[PDB]
DNA sequence: CATCTG
DNA sequence: CAGATG
């Protein structure tokens, strides 16, 4: 956690590249169970050869630690932050829609700046057009201020729009964290569950509603479950506008809501942590359900939920309110 | 995993 | 449809 640190980060930067870069996706997985070993190991490491005992450690790394630990710097690793080519893939991809498979076309083309992309928007899509406008919006983080006025407004709407919808905000917002990088919404209806026969309009009802009144300003993407957009706090009195935030609405049956929500909710430790437990219980819990855990292996078959509780309660355990959620 | 593109 | 992005 410390002991290992710059090690464990130089691989992690050395795994990054080569996946981004080059397109080595074995070199670049090699990396990481490499720094997911040496972060774990409890003692100093003091050489390669050390190291190379590890399993995941190869001769190659145990090189790249020795010069590491060896001079205060890797070659490797300054060369590659220099390269402007590495560099820019890297900025590239800061950009919504542009990953890293696109990264390189463009850099190929030598579309290498922001300037670069506007000159050439016409080679971007929707989703890419979209994230270049709003590149500094997107990188701003959300204040919890802001996020309290944006759940008022979704929460209000999609009221007006049926009363059996159900709205949550999930996220971090929801752990009670003092600012957020995007806005989700977890969605469901009672008219909708695991066997009933879709009903998109359930979704697109809303969608629409939240555009109506100006809410969402742009779509990302709009599918039957998951809608992927762009979203705005009203301008109140002209003189400050807000910026541009990243958000997502999506359709859950609701026989499998708070398991979603719970999920969503986080932290991915406090999730491990109450999936673990779950196992020692008898029990298994992943995205959409938990079920009780057959002795012959496994087994399953749908537990009854109705809310975050019934969960908790089936692996006899503290209800956890969101807050305390934490690890 | 769900959506988009081409 | 394989493939890319979130
Ligand atoms: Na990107
Ligand atoms: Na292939």
């Amino acid at each position: 956690e410390t002991l290992n640190g710059g090690i464990t980060d130089m691989l992690t930067e050395l795994a990054n590249f080569e996946k981004n870069v080059s397109q080595a996706i074995h070199k670049y997985n090699a990396y990481r169970k490499a720094a997911s070993v040496i972060a774990k190991y409890p003692h100093k490491i003091k050489s390669g050869a050390e190291a190379k005992k590890l399993p995941g450690v190869g001769t190659k790394i145990a090189e790249k630690i020795d010069e590491f630990l060896a001079t205060g710097k890797l070659r490797k690793l300054e060369k590659i932050r220099q390269d402007d080519t590495s560099s820019s893939i890297n900025f590239l991809t800061r950009v919504s829609g542009i990953g890293p498979s696109a990264a390189r076309k463009f850099v190929d083309e030598g579309i290498k700046t922001l300037e670069d992309l506007r000159k050439n928007e016409d080679k971007l899509n929707h989703h890419q057009r979209i994230g270049l406008k709003y590149f500094g919006d997107f990188e701003k983080r959300i204040p919890r201020e802001e996020m309290l006025q944006m759940q008022d407004i979704v929460l209000n709407e999609v009221k007006k729009v049926d009363s059996e919808y159900i709205a949550t905000v999930c996220g971090s917002f929801r752990r009670g964290a003092e600012s957020s990088g995007d806005m989700d919404v977890l969605l469901t209806h009672p008219s909708f569950t695991s066997e009933s026969t879709k009903q998109p309009k359930l979704l697109h009802q809303v969608v629409e509603q939240l555009q109506k009144v100006h809410f969402i300003t742009d779509t990302l993407s709009k599918g039957e479950t998951k809608f992927m957009g762009v979203c705005q706090l009203p301008s109140k009195n002209d003189e400050k506008e807000y910026p541009h935030r990243r958000i997502d609405i999506r359709l859950i049956p609701k026989d499998q809501y708070y398991c979603g929500v719970l999920y969503f909710t986080g932290s991915d430790i406090f999730n491990k942590n109450m999936r673990a437990h779950a196992l020692e219980k008898g029990f298994t819990i992943n995205e959409y359900t938990i079920r009780p855990l057959g002795v012959t292996g496994v087994a399953g078959e749908p537990l009854p939920v109705d809310s975050e509780k019934d969960i908790f309660d089936y692996i006899q355990w503290k209800y956890r309110e969101p807050k305390d959620r934490s690890e």
